C-alpha cells in the first residue's frame, strides 16, 4: 500500500531540487574560468571556487550516508582538482541521495542519526535536512561575491521562476 | 471540541525562519565592532554594502509576508534607515507583524507582478532562500575585513520557537 507524499516531505524536497538546479548553473558558469582561477585562494568560506563546490557535494553526501547509517569514507579534494571531476562527483552521488531521501520520507521526522565524526552525538533527520539545505545556499551565496570580484555576473539565487 | 495534531509541514518551514532570525540578530551584533565607514562601504557582490544587505533582507522578507497577509505597503526607503540601530529597530518592528502572520492558520497576488499568483509555500521557500543567500555574501566580506563571520550552522543551535517571541 502506497501513501500520498506528505506536505513536509514535498516542502523539503523543493529546496533540494532548487539547490541541485542552481548548482548545475554554477558548474556551467565555472566553464568560463581557467583551472587556476577556479583554484585561486580568496578570502571567505573554504577560499576557492572549486573547493567550495567540492565541499558542498562532500558535506551533502556525508550527511546522507549518516542518515543511511553507512560507514563514513571521506572523498579527498586532492583527487578532484578540475571542474569536470567535481561535476562528475556531483553526478555520482545524486541517485543515491535521491533514494535515501525517498526512503526517509515518512512522518517520523525526529528519527535519530548517529554522527560517525562526533562520538556520542545524535541529530534528527529533520535537523540534518535543514542543515544540508542551508549549507549549500550559504556557500553558493559566497560564490556570488567572488563572481562580482572576477567582474562576471553571478548565477541567480532566486527561488521563484524555475 | 476536536483533537488537534501538529502541522509537520508548518513546523518544518518555521525552523528555517527561526534559524534565519537568530543568525540575522548575531550579524546585527557583529556589525557593532565596525565603524560607520566599514558598515556603509561599497563592496563587490550582492547589494554591495553590509548595512544595506541587512536592510534588503528585512525589506524583502516583510514585503512577501505582507503579500501573504493580503496587505500592501509604501516602499521603505533605505535613506530613512542609515544606521545600524535604525535597521535593527526596523527588523524587530517587522518581526512582530511577521510572527502574527505565521501564527495564523489561498493563492497570493503581489502588487509588483501582475498576471502571476503564487502559493504561500512557494513564497516561504523564496523568503527563506533569499536571506540565507545574502547572509552567505556577508561571510565573504567578514573575512575580507579580517574578522570571523557569524556561524551559519543549523546543526548544534538551540532554536527559539516562533511562539516564544
Ligand atoms: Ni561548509
Ligand atoms: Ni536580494
Amino acid at each position: 500500500h502506497h501513501h500520498h507524499e506528505n506536505l513536509y516531505f514535498q516542502g523539503m524536497m523543493k529546496f533540494f531540487e532548487y539547490n541541485w538546479q542552481v548548482r548545475d548553473q554554477w558548474f556551467t558558469w565555472c566553464h568560463q574560468l581557467t583551472t587556476e582561477e577556479l583554484l585561486k585562494n580568496r578570502l571567505g568560506g573554504v577560499e576557492n571556487i572549486l573547493y567550495t563546490l567540492f565541499h558542498i557535494i562532500d558535506v551533502e553526501y556525508s550527511w546522507i550516508r549518516a542518515i543511511q547509517g553507512k560507514e563514513d569514507i571521506a572523498v579527498q579534494f586532492a583527487d578532484y582538482q578540475t571542474l569536470n571531476k567535481v561535476k562528475s562527483l556531483s553526478n555520482t552521488f545524486r541517485t543515491e541521495i535521491i533514494d535515501v531521501l525517498q526512503t526517509h520520507s515518512d512522518q517520523i521526522k525526529d528519527e535519530l542519526v548517529s554522527v560517525p565524526w562526533e562520538t556520542g552525538v545524535l541529530y534528527t533527520r529533520d535537523e540534518i535536512l535543514h542543515h544540508i539545505i542551508a549549507h549549500e545556499i550559504h556557500h553558493i551565496g559566497q560564490l556570488s561575491v567572488w563572481a562580482r570580484e572576477l567582474k562576471l555576473s553571478p548565477v541567480s539565487a532566486s527561488f521563484i521562476g524555475r
